[PDB]
């Protein structure tokens, strides 16, 4: 375990002046970088004024009405309502208990089930992740199949028991799943034939990730609920919130934030819009940071890599032809390691290498990143 | 009322100009008072060196490791574990799966049931609310029966089937319910008979409330899981926790936002080295009970109940019987009038309540009181 001193923009200090690129920003929440004083600022003076109450008594202008006005304008069209919770977890709770008091509502206590993927009352259906599961086939076609799983599972099931689907646009602690390009539009197709919900978890995906404000936006989702949390104060104040789309807040409205918390989420998002820090993510940072990244393709241990807007993953082999591992090795661990120890923070999920940078990181920092990953590559390919 | 504009001590600033005592400390949660620059000065240090991380990397002395070490330090008996979250309703789903995969990792996973109580996979026993419930019998003899119908329900389900009974030793949002002092003693008396987890509900009870640090203390409870929340930071920054006993970490074992839970360090830390809980016990409660018990004789008040830093007024149409204001609205007029005289209590149903700051002071225990007497006034004359 490693003590750092100091954090800022992308980078982490041990006490020993070893400096540290964090690439996984945080747990996939520092968005906007570290040291941003203007969060502190806004943090202490909401805690100074007054730290807490709503309704009845409350300060002129507060954070949370202003917090959810901002969240529904960077929002897909139709999601008009927040509520505000206290971490991301605790917003996936909230998200399902919506969905079953939704339907229960609507006259149908039977629609129950959750139908969610594997590695992302719940029944399963195969994540889809070409490079460990598709075999030969096309990219596009295993990922019409997967899909098509969907359909399988709503039949097998039954729709009038089926409540929702609840997937993130992109599966993140699972190894930075990008679905084929024929993924989503095959999922939508199938989502316009039933009377279930779809709820987006956008936790991970939310405020940038993918250069679009949300996964949503980045495959042209229309969810009736998204799951937010981590960027959304960029980690520096905990909090969550489910998004909801119009119709199913009128259902649920007719049958809320901390104001520290939510000071620090709208002077965050205020940031990420007047320095246009999604924007030029996805105009400048995001195209630099792909093309370097796979530059890593040549290595003798690097099977694949791919990413998009500001997720990246580099896939650890044994035999690139065949896609397979150094099963029993920890070869993850071990590049993970390596990584530390070079001062790049890298995650492994499995023999899997995946970053998630600040959204704020520069080229010559991106620099940095791919010049110590290479390195550690060797390293850990030597150490094979 | 509306726009507060400073917060200070025990008391609001509205835009106007008007003092506000606040006798519901936020919701039941800013135990030190508001305007303690030092929680204040714990977020904004936490905040600016580093936010947020776990494990690989960590900061030199990490706040949620030595707020652990502080909660079990005031926490009861073999209270060891401490399981953060970010808010008390997550402290309370956290624990009702804590309780249901214990049983499970034990190899029992009947064991689902939890028994709760009326106005607190789920059954209900009768609250112990002798002035809205038990009639005509002696505070003692409803007190026994109301704790007795906890056995009859785990035998009614079947202790092989019931994972754990869960309460707050005093029932905070449902209105103050302070049950008969026989209460918990027979509780315990059933409970030692039975193989079940018994959850205390400390969210609002917990750090200093009844005087103790925590209800269960006052009671002498010992449960095998706390949730905890509120007070836990003064409510300056939202966190909630579950406490566990050894002997459940133990089987659940086969992390916390360190800004709040360095707030919570630092809050702590204040109700610790300035008495705070001492003092409110010694001081404060035995002040407040008094002076709010001369609410008694005013026509509207059909009882005052209260212990520690915790009160509430009943509100009767007629004493004798207990009776109600039927369908008149009469805690919400009185609620009204508190507002506009410079004095928060919330209003459940007809009773008023109160949970101040356990700072208050003597001469704002006295201003409490006399403003509540003016609204007890300018209630009953608009009746």
């Amino acid at each position: 375990p490693r003590i750092i001193t100091k954090a800022q923009g992308v980078h982490l200090w041990d006490s020993e002046g070893h400096k540290i690129l964090d690439g996984m920003a945080g747990l996939w929440c520092v968005a906007v970088g570290y040291g941003r004083e203007e969060l502190v600022q806004a943090a202490e003076k909401q805690m100074r004024e007054l730290p807490y109450y709503n309704l009845f008594f409350q300060t002129a202008h507060p954070p949370a009405l202003e917090l959810a006005k901002a969240i529904t304008d960077v929002a897909p069209e139709g999601m008009t309502h927040v509520f505000f919770t206290g971490s991301g977890s605790e917003g996936n709770d909230t998200v399902l208990r919506m969905v079953r008091h939704y339907w229960a509502l609507k006259g149908k206590p039977h629609k129950q089930t959750i139908i969610g993927r594997i590695n992302g009352g719940i029944v399963h259906i195969p994540q889809p992740y070409w490079f460990g599961e598709g075999g030969d086939m096309t990219p596009d076609a295993f990922g019409i199949w997967a899909a098509e799983q969907l359909e399988k599972k709503i039949l097998e099931v039954g729709e009038d028991n089926v409540a929702a689907f609840i997937a993130e646009p992109i599966q993140g602690a699972g190894g930075v799943i990008i679905p084929p390009e024929t993924y989503w539009p095959k999922v939508k197709e199938i989502l316009a034939k039933y009377d279930i919900l779809f709820v987006a978890d956008e936790v991970i995906c939310g405020f940038g990730r993918t250069g679009e404000w949300f996964g949503s936006d980045y495959y042209d989702l229309k969810p009736d609920l998204m799951t937010i949390a981590k960027g959304l104060t960029s980690g520096y104040i905990p909090m969550g919130g489910v998004i909801v789309r119009d119709k199913v807040a009128k259902v649920i409205s007719e049958g809320s934030g901390h104001p520290v918390a939510a000071a620090v989420g709208l002077e965050n998002l205020r940031i990420l819009r007047d320095e246009q820090i999604v924007e030029k993510a996805r105009t400048e940072a995001a195209p630099y940071l792909q093309k370097r990244l796979r530059e890593l393709q040549d290595h003798p241990l690097v099977g694949e890599v791919r990413g998009l807007g500001m997720l990246g993953a580099i896939e650890l082999v044994k035999d690139k032809a065949t896609r397979s591992r150094y099963e029993g090795k920890g070869v993850g661990m071990i590049c993970r390691t390596f990584c530390f120890e070079n001062g790049l923070i890298m995650r492994a999920v499995g023999d899997t290498m995946i970053i998630a940078p600040p959204l704020v990181i520069s080229h010559a920092e991106i620099d940095e990143l791919v010049e110590k990953a290479r390195k550690c590559l060797d390293l850990t390919l030597e150490a094979i």
